[PDB]
């Protein structure tokens, strides 16, 4: 009775006089012992005591009940397990009122909280503040500074960081501490604004270590490589190029420029966790994860666009036209071989050099394949050497079927030097945009020509009538309608009226019906590709170029043994700390906009 | 085209949905009722439409709300 | 149900549900002589309750019928 009175009376607020009253009321109850006023104070279904329901109902009046609150708190000397207490039902599992004060704004409440001692470093492990499912649910770090930091409250995140009890390395039910969860909820600029950038430097530079960078998940990824798993573009450029001029915490850098004498200046990138020598670089995550669709813009970022650029010229641009110019002979020795069946010189040469290659681009493409318009490559190669291996397997066999198989391996591939054609911007737009046609439209478009064809020919062939010459009327059997149906799309067939039919007019009219249609689909496909996809051909082109070289250089990458790959070892040495000598990647660049007295480098003379 | 298409589209869709919406028996139409029950004035418990959402850009302190624990 | 930059708006459907004899969602739904439906059937909950009928009964019925008509033109 009591209890839900003044329940209601913190709730609503609409006075202090009569919630003191009532907590006079049961302190009078209490002293004829703090177990019972907390039981008495509290709700025993989920645990939300009277300062929680006070929070979460703000009205002018907060500032004062709990102060009142604190102060008969205080009275028992509750404070302990008043403050400190924590929801129990198993959506809010741990939840604080501390979390309730922040997610409310409440600054100055929460400055009075922590001052009572209210428990900074509660986790707030609860299976709603960790949904499964988003849209139901807001993870964001199951910790009170995780929380001020995540719903961009700096005032209470420095408030929370200049207290001691604090603990900026704490790890939550998930792995992650704060800057995983900084990482996670950063979402886009058009969107956020990018305080969540603002929050990282602030948090990242108050405790001054690589402690926070350093660690990882429960899912085995540190904050870089968790910002490149998912697509968090903005925190990425941040992360990767982020300079830190203070001279104590210069060290903390990823961008050192150290060697600027005018206009130009040489910024010395880092390539710590990023040059693909560690188990999940951020660069092999970036071009690997195809589930994230935003790296036509993270692979244009500080490092990642250079790297990708100068592993290319230094030994991808040789292996891959290597890999063109072997295929491309394969390809002619397939087109000979074809030419010159048979109606040891052309035979066995020939023959066991296409076998060969062909053996092992197969168990190649295939162990590809095991891995898990973008890379079904890998299928059609892998098919084509399966149809040669076969042929080839046949002719050595007793089975005269095998030059089908040997044609159709030809011109598919023929058709596969369309992956080669990806290189130079005039072969990669060209290549690009054709496979957009034929995936995109013309495919759709064939669907609905063929039911066309379907249903004109069956009317067709209905419409007509056996001659006692039953060859008089070119519209026979359906395939024969079928096949002057098509001729007649191409522009082959006879328009003669005289096809032996019961009703001339009526088949002339569907005939003509049929050819108009067909005009009608050839018009909509051409608006189709006309309009549509000639605005962003040159972005898409462009983006697929990029992912397709990214994916070529990053397996090239691994193609290659341990020796030959330290000795391309992409990058340099460079001191910029006490002792860190760590990787490097120096980038010239000219600005004459931005004129500033040069205060930090590494040589004080340019090189 | 790239916008006719789709109201066009639209309208055919909610005319298509409306009529079958009719097609069906009261009972079955009753068994779907989109919607649910829900309690805002003292007795008013009229029908709602529940629809999450997220916004980062306009904080404010939330003061007004049906039920203070968030399911 | 708001918590942080999450929230749940819980919309109205008093006289908008098509339960009435003439609801405001079946108006503009079968109201052809306005011309302005392609931006009305994007409001607030007329958008997301066409959504829900569609995706708890609609598609399939939709689909029903175009299976059972492919099924009469192929027959024919
Ligand atoms: C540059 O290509 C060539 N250069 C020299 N000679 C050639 O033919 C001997 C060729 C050639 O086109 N070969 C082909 N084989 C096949 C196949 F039957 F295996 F499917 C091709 C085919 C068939 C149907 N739909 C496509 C789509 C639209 C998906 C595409 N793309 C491709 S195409």
């Amino acid at each position: 009775r009591l209890k839900k009175r003044i329940f209601a009376a913190v709730s609503e607020g609409c006075v202090e006089e009569l919630v003191e009253l009532l907590v006079e009321l049961q302190e009078l109850c209490r002293r004829r012992v703090p177990d019972f006023l907390m039981h008495k104070l509290t709700a025993s279904d989920t645990g939300k005591t009277c300062l929680m329901k006070a929070l979460l109902n703000i009205n002018p009046n907060t500032k004062e009940i709990v102060r009142i609150l604190l102060a008969f708190a205080e009275e028992n000397d509750i404070l302990g397990r008043f403050i400190n207490a924590e929801y129990t039902e198993e959506a809010y599992e741990g939840q604080t009122a501390l979390n309730i004060a922040i997610e409310r704004r409440q600054g100055d409440i929460a400055a009075l909280l922590i001052a009572a001692g209210a428990d900074v470093n509660a986790h707030a492990k609860g299976a709603f503040f960790n949904p499964k499912y988003q849209h139901e649910g807001f993870y964001f770090g199951e910790t009170p500074l995780a929380l001020a930091a995540c719903t961009n409250q700096p005032e209470i995140v420095q408030l929370l960081m200049e207290h001691e009890q604090t603990d900026i390395t704490s790890r939550d039910s998930r792995g992650n501490n704060i800057l995983h969860a900084l990482v996670t909820v950063a979402e886009d600029f058009k969107t956020q604004n990018d305080f969540v950038k603002r929050m990282y430097d602030m948090i990242l530079l108050r405790s001054g270590n690589w402690e926070l960078e350093t660690t990882r998940n429960n899912d085995g990824l540190t904050p870089l490589q968790l910002a490149a798993k998912m697509g968090k573009a903005e925190i990425l450029k941040y992360i990767l190029s982020r300079e830190i001029k203070e001279k104590r915490l210069r060290s903390l850098s990823r961008k050192f420029t150290d060697w600027a004498y005018g206009p130009v200046s040489s910024s010395l990138y880092d390539l710590t966790n990023v040059d693909t020598t560690t188990d999940n670089s951020v660069l092999e995550i970036t071009v690997y994860n195809t589930n994230i669709d935003n790296r036509h813009e993270m692979l244009t970022l500080e490092p990642l666009h250079t790297l990708l650029h100068m592993k290319w010229k230094k030994f991808a641009k040789h292996m891959f036209f290597l890999s063109f110019c072997f295929y491309f002979f394969y390809n002619i020795t397939l087109t000979l071989v074809s030419y010159y069946r048979p109606r040891g010189w052309l035979q066995l040469l020939g023959r066991m050099f296409v076998l060969i290659w062909a053996m092992c681009i197969s168990v190649k493409e295939g162990i590809a394949i095991f891995l898990l318009s973008d890379a079904w490559f890998h299928f059609v190669f892998f098919i084509q050497a399966v149809l040669v291996i076969l042929s080839v397997f046949l002719y050595l066999f007793a089975y005269k079927e095998y030059l089908a198989c040997l044609v159709l391996a030809m011109a598919l591939g023929w058709a596969n030097m369309l992956y080669y054609t990806r290189g130079f911007q005039s072969m990669s737009m060209y290549s690009v945009m054709i496979q957009k046609v034929i995936l995109h439209d013309v495919l759709k478009f064939l669907f609905v020509y063929i039911v066309f064809l379907l249903g004109f020919g069956v009317a067709l062939a209905s419409l007509i009538e056996k001659c006692p010459n039953k060859d008089c009327s070119s519209y026979g059997s359906f395939s024969d309608a079928v096949l002057e149906l098509f001729k007649l799309t191409i522009g082959l067939g006879d328009l003669n009226i005289q096809q032996n039919s019961k009703y001339p007019i009526l088949f002339l009219f569907l005939l003509i019906t049929y050819v108009i249609l067909t005009f009608v689909l050839l018009l909509n496909m051409l608006i189709a590709l006309m309009g549509e996809t000639v605005e962003n051909v040159s972005k898409e082109s462009e983006r697929i170029w990029r992912l397709q070289r990214a994916r070529t250089i990053l397996e090239f990458e691994k193609m290659l043994p341990e020796w030959l790959r330290s000795r391309f070892r992409m990058g340099e040495l460079c001191k910029v700390a006490e002792d860190d000598f760590r990787l490097c990647l120096r980038i010239n660049e000219v600005k004459w906009t931005e004129w500033k007295t040069h205060v930090s480098f590494l040589n004080e003379d340019p090189g």
